[PDB]
């Protein structure tokens, strides 16, 4: 929270956290210090009785490498928008894709989970993305309480140079063409919710030529999710079928993929919040003889102790169930277990 | 604005904007998402009845690329200074060159214009620069503002012409100075003049193919009308070895001209029309006289209030594609910009 | 200072400085504009009567290069911690090594001194380091007033690739293995203090193979310091003996080294604060025929004028006493004088 300005209908919210974090793992690419911090600003201005303008900015700053290292900070979110009361809201910039409106229900683990597992950042509309225009409608205007739907469009994010280039070029793993997404969530009963999400994007020419894995003109995602959040109990499950949209590590994309996440949590009155979860990502029809491969598969057990709204500490144990093989080695998929210890100050 | 601290005579101002921006162009180096944000801090402390100290920092953060991209943020401004009441002020750090005291009068377009057009950043004293010492005097000890500015050498990465903060030839400079003078002859009518003289580095005279000379010079004159919901501003600058000729180097001499007309409606709409051109002369490699920049700008901005706005800007590029534009990398396509800005 | 939030027992402090700085030197790697700024956040939350949580973040942003330059900003500090009253405190993240608890007594020069001289940043536990767990006890609980001790542990910070790698790899100069440190300072009077510091770390494989200078499995530092700070007079001395821990420029580490810093200052009532100091770093038993070599040696004279608590200006003159030879030339150690002019706004 930490509202630092609230004068003349203009509110400024300064949020962020400092996370002293350490990983223990046989994977040397993962083991070691993981300390980082986040800094953010939420701003809001009242234009008239029916119109409110807003903007948000979220910045990730790593603190686990030296003062001469490179690329230690990056923007997670940055968008400006207008809210027209019950009509809805629209914003554009770097924001979360609507697919995350459902898959975030399982992104509640102490440390692991979320982007970088079954889905990644800058991975079409599955997570945070560049240049997304998002329309959101709350409670179906004034009709149905708990019914939310969103419509989203994303412009092409092409290559660095060449015919498929845009001003903000990237590598094939983080490219996209013109695409759209839609999400729909409803609370059938108190504490129980169901959600659906769909996204369809054009694939770029470099995605079909540079990597060895993944061929197709369109990336598609079908997502369904459930949530129970009542009586100090949190239960969430999420199943997604992707087409030419799930990353197969360094090697490319999977032609088809089935991702599944499920998590169970309980919140004690004195602050402890133990958590158990299972995540898997099944790839199908891979090129170069890989065929059907496990991209992700692990069981997560951990807990978080909340001192208050500004301080917490946690332990997270990722029990990796992947078997080391040619695919995991060539794609760069980690198969070792990791234990995470964190102490977080939030503001 | 958004002053967040004001206790015991010390004020701290937190300003900035978040700009959801998108470009439409046949030029692939320009087309696509352009979302960025800026965050800044203005600080002021009162030392005594006649002395006030201050510092400012302005930071640009791009938001149009991935979380693994590189060089997405940079400092636009960072300087500390002392104010001697009405007598004037002195400050040092990364600040605008005094040439911008006049050329900023035309830097009022919805999206385009300013640095990156007839002049650039780190381009001698034309815009934001490193290591500038600036003295400013108000009402000339009335209504007449004068500035004297000095900039230390900003050399190469290594070699004889190196400094601790080395750069490439396009953004290098030697020891230089500038001076500016603006006056309001009538209510709402202003005239300005600016001069700049800098030593050029050896790499600027050896590495690029275009531009040869020991000194960079700038002569600028400007007019501005700002009254009755009407804004009119014009600016003419003649440079010598100071206007960039794209990737190829500098123009030996160049004539830049900017003019803009705007109207502010009471309900928030602000349409804008402008014309910009950059004529390079006496270029090497057989180029001779070349158009570096030439376009007509039309657009408008709607201000919801002091914290929220939306704008569209259309750059009608009048440059003809030829050997010079292709080799220098100068865009000749049109650009359309759509933006939604939150300010704090 | 500049506390911007203080509500419901949660305080947020926003600090920093803007330093308009210029160096004059025959050394082209040092001469020119050195303008930079610092921004920091100090946060504190009260959990209960006996427990307080906190976090701090410090960010360095250079302003002396262009808007197209690279790696102009980096994190100096980022850690989260808990205070259990008189029992002590613990924090983890990027923080100062306990050796600096003593050597900071001489880090009081107008511009020079500190990191980059006898010791550097990311240099085992001598200065700011990644992934340090620090326990600190003040006044020996409540029993011995003015007696402070600290115990510190640092995990391995290995290479970018290979067997000795961690997730946050660096080059050999800023690598470390598992290490620990301890510090002890006592205030005999309110202005007279004595301090001791010890540090022991395992060395990485790249530190013994890539550089030409410095061989050994363990890095050690022994530090003792004296300080007088009363009656507008500041006197401080610090002597450190290192083993395979002092950097010998580009060539590697010194097998053993003796560092000495001494500084004398006086504070006038009208704001002027003249300063004189001497710093030296004597290397011993260097390979390739270097033997005993001077790594650092200069006399510092300067002054700082404080306008108030938020504005200051200073001049600092480094009179370099190093003679140019084969070692200084090959290691890249500057032997020229430097004059610094600074104007600082603080918030
Ligand atoms: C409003 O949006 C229409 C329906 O939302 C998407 C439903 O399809 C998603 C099921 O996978
Ligand atoms: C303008 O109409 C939008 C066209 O769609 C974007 C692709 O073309 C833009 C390049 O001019
Ligand atoms: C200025 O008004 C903006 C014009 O609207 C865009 C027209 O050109 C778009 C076609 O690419
Ligand atoms: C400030 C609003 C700009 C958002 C417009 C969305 C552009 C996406 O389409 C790009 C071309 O296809
Ligand atoms: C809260 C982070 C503390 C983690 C530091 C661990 C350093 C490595 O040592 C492992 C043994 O300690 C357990
Ligand atoms: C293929 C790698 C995609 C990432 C590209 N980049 C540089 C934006 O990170
Ligand atoms: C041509 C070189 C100019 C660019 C310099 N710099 C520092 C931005 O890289
Ligand atoms: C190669 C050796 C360089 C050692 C110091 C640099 C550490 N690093 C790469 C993080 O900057």
């Amino acid at each position: 929270g930490a509202e630092i300005y609230n004068k003349d209908g203009n509110k400024l919210d300064l949020y962020g956290k400092i996370d002293g974090l350490h990983y223990f793992s046989d994977d040397k690419s993962v083991d070691g210090d993981q300390t980082y911090m986040r800094v953010g600003v939420k701003g809001e201005t009242q234009i008239n009785d029916q119109l409110t303008g807003y903007g948000q900015w979220e910045y990730n700053v790593q603190a686990n490498n030296t003062e001469s290292s490179s690329d230690q900070a990056w923007t997670r979110l940055a968008f400006a928008g207008l809210k027209f009361g019950d009509a809805g809201s629209f914003d554009y910039g770097r924001n979360y894709g609507v697919v995350y409106d459902v898959t975030s229900w399982t992104d509640v683990l102490p440390e692991f989970g979320g982007d970088g597992d079954t889905y990644g950042s800058d991975n079409f509309l599955q997570s945070r993305a560049n240049g997304v225009a998002t329309y959101r409608n709350s409670d179906f205007f004034g009709l149905v309480d708990g019914l939310n739907f969103a419509l989203q469009y994303q412009g092409k994010n092409g290559s660095v140079s060449g015919e498929g280039a845009t001003n903000n070029g990237r590598g094939w793993s983080k490219q996209n063409g013109d695409g759209f997404g839609t999400s729909l969530t409803y609370d059938i009963w108190d504490g129980i919710s169901a959600g659906f999400a769909y996204s369809h994007s054009k694939r770029t020419d470099e995605q079909n030529s540079v990597p060895a894995l993944g061929r197709g003109d369109n990336a598609e995602t079908y997502t369904g999710g459930l949530k129970y959040d009542a009586n100090n109990i949190y239960l969430a499950s999420q199943y997604t079928q992707t087409y030419n949209a799930t990353r197969a590590g360094s090697l490319g994309f999977a032609n088809k993929a089935q991702n599944f996440e499920v998590v169970a949590q309980y919140q004690f009155d004195f602050g402890l919040r133990p958590s158990v979860a299972y995540l898997q990502s099944k790839g199908k029809d891979l090129e170069r003889g890989y065929g059907d491969q496990d991209i992700l598969k692990y069981v997560d057990v951990g807990a978080t102790y909340y001192f208050n709204k500004n301080m917490s500490t946690y332990v997270d144990y990722k029990i990796n169930l992947l078997d080391d093989n040619s695919f995991t080695r060539n794609a760069g998929i980690s198969t070792d277990d990791v234990v995470a210890l964190g102490l977080v100050y939030q503001f």
